[PDB]
């Protein structure tokens, strides 16, 4: 009972974007780009839209780097994430009613403002590493259980 849905992170060498969310999903938290694939659309084609369509930056090429399936305790659905990271990126990011875009130095991530499942993946991406997760939550705050490993493919 899993429901697609992509995650992206604009990631330079000395810089991360990350999106503080307005309203809605994520809210007061800072976030990637992200949403649910859609009907007739390829998991990458998804994450390029949702990259566009919440960051105002047109991406070439999307590399992927993992997939985290997130279960909430009670919720039916599991939200099976399929993440990707980009450095060729083109425009700046817009600020809009649903978020406020803003670069991050790599060793001033913002993880106490963060979910909290990103302390235990962001340093596996940031070492151009490939990973296969899940997480346990109880509520958006408490993680109860997880799993995280490396992959040679995703
Ligand atoms: C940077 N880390 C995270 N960014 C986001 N959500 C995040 C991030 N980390 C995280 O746990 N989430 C929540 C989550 C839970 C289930 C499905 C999700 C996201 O779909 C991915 C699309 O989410 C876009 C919001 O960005």
């Amino acid at each position: 009972a899993s429901r697609l849905y992509t995650l992206v992170l604009v990631l330079q060498p000395q810089r991360v974007l990350l999106g503080m969310k307005k309203r809605g999903f994520g809210a007061g938290r800072w976030n990637g780009f992200g949403g649910k694939v859609q009907e007739g659309e390829t998991i990458e084609d998804g994450a390029r839209r949702e990259l566009q369509e919440e960051s105002g930056l047109t991406v070439d090429a999307l590399h992927k780097v993992g997939q985290i399936v997130f279960e909430f305790v009670g919720e039916p659905e599991l939200m099976d994430v399929h993440v990707f990271c980009t450095d060729s990126i083109q425009g700046t990011p817009v600020e809009s009613d649903e978020m406020r875009p803003c670069w991050f130095q790599l060793d001033q991530i913002p993880f106490k403002d963060m979910w909290p499942d990103d302390s235990y993946w962001f340093p596996l991406l940031l070492q151009k590493k490939k990973f296969h997760g899940y997480f346990k939550f109880q509520g958006q705050d408490t993680i109860l259980d997880y799993t995280l490993r490396e992959v040679d493919t995703v």
